[PDB]
């Protein structure tokens, strides 16, 4: 169980449970910062950023998508972590989840505003 995360601070780090040792199967982990409007969220990816891939699908397995308005960051997953994200909101969605196999890292975020 990790859905509803709430966040009302205007900096923290979120990461997939258990980081950095292996994320659980089938996850459905959600973290949503809420802040004043005005606030811009910046997220940055941090340390390890693992998560199950596929050599021809894109993120068919297991991956951490973001949301903030219309815009959509993501999915994303494999090996290499993701670039900055300069979200230009104060309401922000985090979403990860994860299928019934696999062993991999996961994620390490940190926020400011
Ligand atoms: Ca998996």
């Amino acid at each position: 169980e990790c859905s509803g995360n709430l966040f009302t601070q205007r900096t923290g780090t979120i990461t997939s449970p258990d980081y950095p040792n292996p994320y659980p199967k089938s996850s459905e982990c959600s973290y949503t910062i809420d802040l004043e409007e005005g606030f811009m969220v910046t997220l940055q990816f941090e340390d390890i950023f693992d998560i199950e891939d596929h050599p021809e699908v894109p993120c068919p397995y297991d991956y951490i998508k973001i949301k903030a308005g219309s815009k959509v960051w993501g999915p994303f997953c494999g090996e290499k972590s993701p670039e900055p994200i300069s979200t230009q909101s104060h309401s922000i969605q985090i979403l990860f989840r994860s299928d019934n196999s696999g062993e991999n890292r996961g994620w390490r975020l940190s926020y400011r505003a």
